[PDB]
């Protein structure tokens, strides 16, 4: 009973059963009649996610639940008030002064792959209630070390919660900017300064303002896995990395192959044009790369969907030449259009990557903080 990263010093940390910690409550039925979309609750039932919406409640927030019908093992702590269904349980705290909330929720989080071990069935599967209460978890009582280890897991949690709803404020936004600048929102456009697109935006080809290269080949002998300069080939996100970058920052590019096909990115980094990848080069100084970067992106669906139903091949050199896209001759009124939802895109990859980041993190730490049981 020894957690691989220690908070503090000579913690005693001991196994407890859930029925010694806790008190369990199966969910209730909740009637299809009562079930609606618009509802105000969330309907936790089987399920990670909620089986539906209502307007009633059962459970106030800040209440655990360990899922023992249908995703059999999953352990949430509620932040807003629920309906909890008959698949779902609600394990409330004996003594709130020997125990944290908290802390109770992530010493049964760490111990998740234990929980769901107890189910029987796989495609229908089952806890009992009597087997679940056996169950031993790790505890200490020192109420210091449950807070450090608590506080450790919810600033993570926080965040990610937080980042989550950003990106869903902001993803919205930029939906938003971009639709109205392209079609040309007249109170968009008089809000953003932007009233000589009106009459100054017209149509392009591509291969008018870039150049084109396809993507050149590495063995994997010839790649790294850790770099500095990002190999890109087929897959949205690099696969690897390179020695000589082959194409310098602030381009664009195309995936050509497979089912990735018609993906489209920025390129902050020097980087590989890979296979599967076409490469853009601006044709000169007064192009503002992020502008076509926007219009393309917003163009994206309909070229995938155009791809489609040219033969179910490639993207040729030819083809993304001949791609259309809105265009205005001033490089100042270019960024100025192209920043609104430019920064947006920025912004949404950062919190992405942070995301993406701390979920690992998360994860890392749970396991470590905990005393190992397997
Ligand atoms: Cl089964
Ligand atoms: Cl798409």
């Amino acid at each position: 009973m020894t957690p691989k990263l220690k908070l503090n010093n000579n913690i005693n940390w001991t196994k407890r059963t859930i029925d010694s910690l806790f008190d369990l409550k199966k969910g209730e039925m909740l009637e299809k009649e009562l079930i609606t979309p618009e509802g105000k609750y969330e309907y936790f039932n089987g399920g990670v996610k909620n089986s539906g919406r209502t307007d009633k409640f059962n459970t106030f927030k800040n209440t655990i639940s360990v899922i023992v019908g249908g995703s059999c093992g999953y352990v949430r702590l509620a932040d807003k008030n629920f309906f909890c269904g008959q698949s779902n349980c609600t394990l409330n705290l004996l003594d709130p002064l020997e125990l944290d909330l908290k802390f109770a929720y992530y010493a049964l989080k760490s111990q998740q792959e234990r929980i769901e071990a107890l189910a029987f069935g796989t495609t229908i599967q089952n806890i009992r209630i009597s087997d679940l209460k056996e169950l031993e978890i790790p505890f200490t009582s020192n109420k210091n070390e449950q807070h450090a280890i608590a506080n450790t897991l919810s600033v993570f949690d926080e965040r990610l919660e937080n980042l989550a709803s950003l990106i869903e404020i902001n993803r919205k936004l930029r939906d938003e900017y971009a639709h109205k600048l392209f079609s040309l929102d007249e109170a968009f456009l008089s809000h953003w300064k932007l009233e000589a697109l009106q009459s100054q935006m017209h149509e392009i080809t591509l291969g008018e303002i870039f150049n084109f290269k396809s993507g050149k080949y590495l063995k994997s002998e010839e790649r790294l896995e850790e770099g500095k300069f990002p190999y890109y080939g087929a897959g949205i996100d690099n696969t690897g990395f390179v020695a000589e970058p082959n194409t310098e920052k602030d381009t664009i590019s195309i995936i050509s192959n497979g089912y990735s096909l018609g993906n489209i990115r920025y390129h902050e980094i020097p980087w590989f044009n890979g296979t599967g990848s076409i490469a853009l080069e601006p044709m000169n100084n007064e192009i503002y790369v992020p502008f076509f970067y926007c219009a393309l992106k917003y163009l994206q669906k309909d070229i995938k969907e155009r791809m489609k139903s040219d033969d179910s091949p490639f993207l040729s050199l030819k083809l993304a030449g001949e791609i259309k896209v809105p265009y205005v001759k001033s490089f100042q009124l270019q960024r100025k259009a192209g920043k609104i939802v430019f920064l947006l895109d920025q912004k949404l990859d950062q919190y992405k990557k942070e995301l993406s980041s701390l979920t690992v993190i998360r994860d890392t730490l749970l396991k470590k903080l905990f005393p190992d049981m397997t």
